[PDB]
């Protein structure tokens, strides 16, 4: 489990993200889609986007970026007790969206990359390690529910 100190590092940089949820959301999804094209195919709404420029110009994509980061933010603030927030997400992503745990690892990588680019001063090695731990916890817990459902 994460220590109190680790959670503080996570929430300190996350407070910076919430200052511009929409901007971060775009960068993260675009990074995810460009680095792992198979993830873009999971979105009927975004399949038509064939270039980074098209992705950046999509208001709909920007809208989803906010939805994603807002859900993640709520989870992170619950620290070591995010059971309630995780249940709905795990269910929909396992049964409706069909998102393998591997894709969650991909988006975790996208999140860390963007945080480094936008907040280097509050995202040094210690903070980076802490965020990695928090995102690993997120994945592990979702994985547990996936195994439960048999996905
Ligand atoms: C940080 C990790 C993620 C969070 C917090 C997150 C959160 C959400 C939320 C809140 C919704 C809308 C409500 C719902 O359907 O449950 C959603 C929808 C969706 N997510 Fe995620 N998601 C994450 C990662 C992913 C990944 C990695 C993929 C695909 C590779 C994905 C694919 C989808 C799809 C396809 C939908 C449905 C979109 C629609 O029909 O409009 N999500 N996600």
């Amino acid at each position: 489990v994460l220590s109190e100190g680790e959670w503080q590092l996570v929430l300190h940089v996350w407070a910076k993200v919430e200052a511009d949820v929409a901007g971060h959301g775009q960068d993260i999804l675009i990074r995810l889609f460009k680095s792992h094209p198979e993830t873009l195919e999971k979105f009927d709404r975004f399949k038509h986007l064939k270039t980074e420029a098209e992705m950046k110009a999509s208001e709909d994509l920007k809208k989803h970026g906010v939805t994603v980061l807002t859900a993640l933010g709520a989870i992170l603030k619950k620290k070591g007790h995010h059971e309630a927030e995780l249940k709905p997400l795990a269910q929909s992503h396992a049964t409706k969206h069909k998102i393998p745990i591997k894709y969650l690892e991909f988006i975790s990588e996208a999140i860390i990359h963007v945080l480094h680019s936008r907040h280097p001063g509050d995202f040094g090695a210690d903070a980076q390690g802490a965020m990695n731990k928090a995102l690993e916890l997120f994945r592990k817990d979702i994985a547990a529910k996936y195994k439960e459902l048999g996905y």
